[PDB]
């Protein structure tokens, strides 16, 4: 038994670990299956995708073509379907038709044993009509045969016979084939939309409390979310809603000691009042929790939770399940760590005393929270518990809910934040919001949208609790517009954490990415009513970047991004596609200064002639334009942080 | 079962076809084996190799280091020994030593809770005692564990005692490792030295006759084996060696009609005088190839034998099994091609009627000849033969003796040379005839001596029966002298076809690559013995390209090859190594100018300080020179084509 199959078809991508992980799709979604595939001798090849669904059932026919002349890379498109398990094989096979025409057509002319030629041909036709179901078409094949055998018509006329249109279209649907080869298949995991394309927002409810009562509840805080769905968001996230610690609870400004008043951090988990599966008292009930996400619901949006596998030094597994800590030889827990910040508010859990209690419980407690609603997590440094432990976990999860999404939020080495992805992560956080510059920018985006998208799907944060960027802090409300301009257009998930509306850009100090008087330590509350009014608040842009989003499709996609060249380095384009959708992007990526450039789009890859010169309309203001290979542009900050073209029919 | 283990390690390489072929090696070949190795957290990993040989018994600790910050690949160098098929590993787990050592050296002069840290030490030298086998090394580890238990002395000096050289020597030989984790073991090919190393000379046996009897015999033939062996080759390459075909047979240069006595190609195989595997009347019988081949063993020359699967139409396969070939209509068989390349005088095999019986004679005719003494056998077009087929009968001949090796001619897209290579083909023609510019060389040496190299073995031929290159037609003999040491410097083996060594270099018209009068359709009598009297010749300079490769063994690896920049685009300069032997190679590629240039050797990779310099000799001349980081050299076209210097010690 040879690994080699008789017509050679090697290295089908995409794949993971070598096929140990699936490679990924959301429903609907179109990604390219390709194949090196080749035969000896100088005869032409064909080859095709099959995609079977969870059932078995393949998919429509799909031929490859060639994807660069010489390579022998093969590729097709295909889509995903329906939710669920799937697979793929590449089928390659012997083309003795496409050959015959290559050699019929140089020899019929030149008068070269064209008898033989032409019967060659009639034989041919005769095998491809024998694999023929429908009669009309084989009907029109077996015209063919007989006119490629009527020796009493010219060679010319006997050959053109063979080469109608409608001869055409019968063998393009069913080739003859030759040989055919398989390979192996290939597993494809196809998740919900939402796993690829939405938009997230981040708040703190007790930050939305009242006069009387500054700490909010699930009750008062539920009055954020028509604001939230007005902004076009589609996903709420929400910081631990867990009882907070006591002991080493921590200050305002990341200060070592809570004096009086001082909330804590919400990711120091546990106290008498309960952990992981309760809700903190001040927040109110469970019964008021799912009044919060009933709300949110009836709004069009899912409600994402933090799963933060940590405690702090007041929760009840402290002492219900010692081994699930590593104490030093007196008997303390040292506090977790994340060099060389220090969290001494909280345990860190340790995995190999008793790995199957933690995660029974680990998914009691996902489980919980699903009960409720809950079909998204945001899970807190996962890279700091062990990989295999959340593969168990997600697989567990996703085996009687495969609905549910998991959010890996691994700020770290690239090789840990691709594993994590490929064991089961359905979303990652990313490098976004350290890419700035156009050469950042353009590398990055390259790499999420290319291979890496088998098996990651980027969240764009442009900020969180924990970053916000020297970009935000030295470039304000012009640097603010870009920065979600670009999440919202180079990704099919993006987010933002709350006050990033208001352009808040005050750092702890110079140097720091922390935000002053940090929303993690403190209660706060923001004058959302007033930014309204007084038009100190981007909003209006965010929600039209998701309404573009939303009527775009090319922008619910990641795989289909090209960078087009600018001859100035602080101006960036690209453009994305998606069927007859395309969405054209140009961003002044210098916040304080005009920028005027030169964009030369690569009209090929817009599917255009260099030429031909198209309708464009700039959704974020209404203007038309008509653009070329080359057209010039102005982007004032303040005023315009880029252009979001739709090209017109 | 999840799919990442406790401590990941991911992606070990080398790898062919994921797993399904084995990677390869020959005995005393060294390489390097990595992997992707990090653990979650912050804590030290360590890796190891894990090389076992054909009976399941393991190498020596094999650790591996980071290969470069950040990440996470690691590696470690193997060397093969025995032939036959091994496996490794990759070995990961948790270093709490190098952990506990970091995190020690910084808390202990803070006097941070220093007890602590050093009851922490104490309790991890203890088990790492525990598992030591040498009585000498577990009281050496004890001894600072008491002396990190010592409470009555300073913390400095606790600490101090832990981590002293000849602890240090203890756990380097034995380290205690956390979460041993292993990859699924992967195969390697391990195969005899003459697969990787060897000088090649290709001759026409018919061309050595006499005076009286023209056509050589294998009697006279043996004579000009000693001219061979003096020349420092190991492996002599004769085209086939069997009846030849007259029906279509061809005429001198290449002429469709042979008249006369008109010898004709010997690649047309097959007359009623018998098939492969007969001989050609004219050479003589079986007993007279069994002597030539016991002549050329004692020269400590081998054989290899052209095996050229396709027929004249003479041969008895042509009635015998019709099948094994493809008729047209008229029931006539076209004669095959290589286009624009015609064969009138042979016809191709046809696979896929009568596959077993092919494989089953192709075998049998292979081991006709193995059993006379030829263990190498030069492919012939290989990939106008099913892929798969070779795949076969390769397995099938190394199965029951593996130390048969087979060379592939296949000159052809590079997914097919690949490809060939991976299913079983110990050697590879390759491109270099066609690579004769700085950059062309610079490409095409980094490409087969890096991942390549895991699966293919290059033949570097400097011309053949069918390849005279421009470079040598307009270059003359300095252009020899210069492909020559290409060759013979930059691959563990090369080869020339006869004639070269005089220089021949007319084409058959301009802008062709075949010789005029080509040996392929004439007898050939060169006159060896007037060519030495008159110094014709570059006979000596290959004796001395031999001579060097036999007494360096830096030349006799393919994998360790680095080039070194120059400020003449016409001289290029590169190094190879191999333990304590270096050899620094300069070329002057212009055959027709005198280059003078500066070579800036990258000094680290030659393991030698940036103002450092070394005593060198050039094997070529005598003359020593001493060798930095920048030196002057003046090439001179017919004097000094090349410097080939050896690393003095
Ligand atoms: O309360 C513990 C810890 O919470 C925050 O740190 C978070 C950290 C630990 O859970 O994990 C991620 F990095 C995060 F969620 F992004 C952090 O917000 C506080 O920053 C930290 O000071 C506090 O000690
Ligand atoms: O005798 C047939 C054929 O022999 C030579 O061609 C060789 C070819 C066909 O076997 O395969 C390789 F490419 C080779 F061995 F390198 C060729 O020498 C002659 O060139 C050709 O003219 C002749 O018809």
């Amino acid at each position: 038994p040879t690994v080699v199959g008789r017509i050679p078809v090697l290295d089908v991508r995409p794949v993971v670990q070598r096929g140990r992980r699936p490679a990924k799709a959301v429903t609907g979604e179109s990604f390219e299956v390709s194949a090196t595939v080749f035969r000896e001798g100088h005869d032409a090849v064909g080859a095709n995708v099959v995609l079977r669904d969870p059932r078995g059932r393949p998919g429509p026919w799909t031929p490859m073509r060639e994807l660069a002349p010489g390579t022998d890379r093969w590729g097709a498109t295909v889509t995903a379907g329906e939710t669920g398990t799937w697979s793929y094989t590449v089928e390659a096979w012997g083309d003795p038709v496409t050959t015959w025409r290559h050699h019929a057509r140089i020899k019929i002319p030149a008068g070269l044993d064209t008898d033989l030629v032409l019967e060659e041909g009639a034989r041919l036709y005769e095998r491809a009509a024998a694999d023929v179901p429908g009669r009309e078409d084989r009907r029109e094949l077996l015209a063919a045969v007989d006119a490629l055998r009527d020796e009493s018509r010219p060679a010319a006329s006997r050959l053109a016979a063979a080469l109608t249109p409608q001869v055409d279209a019968v063998l393009a649907r069913h080739p003859l084939r030759d040989l055919v080869t398989s390979s192996d298949p290939l597993p494809l995991l196809v998740e919900r939309e939402r796993a690829l394309y939405g938009a997230w927002y981040e708040f703190f409810p007790r930050s939305e409390g009242t006069p009387h009562t500054p700490h909010g509840t699930f009750r008062t805080a539920a009055r954020r979310l028509p604001a939230i769905a007005a902004m076009g968001f589609d996903v709420v996230y929400l910081p631990p809603i867990h009882p907070i610690g006591t002991t080493h609870r921590k200050g305002r400004n990341n200060t070592l000691s809570a004096t009086g008043d001082d909330v804590g951090s919400p990711w120091a988990i546990g106290s008498p009042e309960g952990g992981h599966d309760s809700i903190h008292p001040a927040l109110g009930t469970l019964d008021d929790f799912d009044h919060f996400v009933t709300e949110a619901g009836k709004l069009g949006l899912e409600i994402a939770l933090d799963f933060a596998l940590q405690c702090s030094p007041d929760h009840p597994w402290v002492h219900k399940h010692p081994e699930w800590f590593h104490h030093r030889p007196d008997g303390t827990i040292a506090h977790a760590e994340n060099p060389p910040k220090k969290y001494q508010d909280i345990y860190p859990i340790a995995f190999d005393a008793d790995p199957d209690g933690l995660a029974t419980e680990t998914v009691r407690i996902l489980r919980h929270w699903m009960d409720h609603g809950v079909r998204i997590f945001r899970v807190d440094n996962p890279h700091t518990k062990p990989v295999a432990f959340w593969e168990r976990v997600i697989a567990d999860i996703n085996g009687t809910d495969p609905d549910v999404i998991f959010l890996a939020e691994a700020f770290t080495r690239p090789a840990m934040m691709a594993t994590l992805a490929q064991i089961g992560f359905q979303q990652s956080y990313t490098y976004f919001t350290w890419r700035n510059t156009k050469q950042e920018l353009t590398e990055y985006l390259t790499e999420l949208s290319g291979e890496a998208a088998s098996y990651m799907r980027p969240n764009f944060f442009a900020n969180t609790p924990d970053i916000l960027h020297a970009y935000l802090q030295h470039g304000g409300r012009p640097a603010f517009e870009v920065r979600a301009v670009l999440a919202a257009t180079l990704s099919p998930t993006w987010g933002i954490y709350s006050g990033y509306e208001l352009c808040e850009n005050t750092p702890l100090r110079e140097g720091s990415e922390e935000y002053l008087d940090s929303e993690k330590y403190q209660l706060k509350p923001r004058d959302w009513t007033r930014a309204a009014r007084e038009g100190t608040t981007i909003a209006p842009l965010v929600t039209r970047l998701n309404t573009i989003r939303r009527e775009n499709p090319a922008l619910r996609q990641l795989r289909d991004l090209h960078f087009h060249p600018t001859d100035k380095e602080e101006v960036i384009a690209y453009s994305k596609r998606q069927g007859s959708n395309t969405v054209l992007v140009v961003v002044n990526l210098d916040p304080r200064h005009t920028q005027e450039a030169t964009v030369s789009l690569d009209m090929p890859q817009l599917g255009l002639d260099w030429h031909e010169s198209v309708p464009v309309r700039d959704e974020l203001t209404g203007e038309t334009y008509h653009w070329g290979r080359a057209n010039y542009v102005r982007l004032e900050p303040g005023r315009t942080p880029a252009h979001v073209c739709t090209v017109l029919r």
